[PDB]
């Protein structure tokens, strides 16, 4: 395994997706007006999620569903369907990297929500209630 | 602020800290020879590492020394010298990044040793004892 024990593992994880949201919300943040818009900030942003995106899924080994977790058991008899949202989730963050090269408000908003869409639908399914 | 509280900026930079340390243990258990060399997970791990270390410094926010964090106040009176041990840590995560796209061990473990100096470097002076 790449972790000593399963905590580490759960850990690994949550910080990940904690890092994630941090750098997730900030563009929301400005898309919605909470805060200035930034271009380079943005793109900052939409390059941290891309590469965080990346990290979590080492973290769901087996066996690491007991304990201080959030994580569903069902994870691991249903993991080709997780790997698979883990990937599409991939797959967007890589096209809101892109969008985030243009200034297009429109096109940056729909990206951003396709994202989303990956974090909620993925949390709907397979994260505790 | 990028932050809601300082727990919020201390939980970011630990965070970030440790998703760092695993991924780079991961490299020097394999140069150290405790784990099988893998040129492919290798090149993964320095490019976690490379984009990993671009997150911790946003952290270190003004007044964000009180409570349950390892970072000493005289980052704030030394910030100068912190940033430049900072971004010389960017450097050569980005050295060892390009290193990993080589299969010269003697080349990686020195850019792997240029990294590790950054780490313990900036710890030796600015982290708790
Ligand atoms: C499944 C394919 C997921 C996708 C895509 C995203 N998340 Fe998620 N998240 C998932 C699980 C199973 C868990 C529980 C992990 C655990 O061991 O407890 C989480 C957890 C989070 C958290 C809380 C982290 C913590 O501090 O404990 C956050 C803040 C979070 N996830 C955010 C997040 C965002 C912003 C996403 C899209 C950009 C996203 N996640 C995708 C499963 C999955
Ligand atoms: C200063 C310029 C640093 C460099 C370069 C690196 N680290 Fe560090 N680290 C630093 C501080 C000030 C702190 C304390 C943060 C706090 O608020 O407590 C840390 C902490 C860590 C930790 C512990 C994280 C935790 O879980 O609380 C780890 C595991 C860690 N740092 C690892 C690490 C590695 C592997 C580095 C090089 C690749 C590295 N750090 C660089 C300051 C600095």
């Amino acid at each position: 395994s790449n972790f000593k024990e399963a905590d580490d593992a759960i850990h690994y994880r949550q910080s990940a997706f904690s890092l994630m949201a941090h750098n997730f919300g900030d563009m929301g943040a400005m898309l919605k007006g909470k805060k200035p818009f930034d271009s380079e900030i943005f793109a900052m942003r939409a390059q941290n999620v891309a590469a965080l995106s990346k990290l979590p899924l080492e973290g769901f080994i087996p066996g690491s569903d007991q304990g201080e977790t959030e994580a569903l058991a069902k994870i691991w008899t249903e993991k080709s369907d997780f790997d698979a949202k883990m990937k599409t989730l991939q797959d967007n963050a890589a096209a809101l990297l892109l969008a985030s090269a243009s200034d297009d408000k429109k096109l940056l908003k729909q990206s951003f929500m396709q994202v989303a869409k990956s974090c909620k639908g993925c949390h709907d399914v397979y994260k505790k209630d």
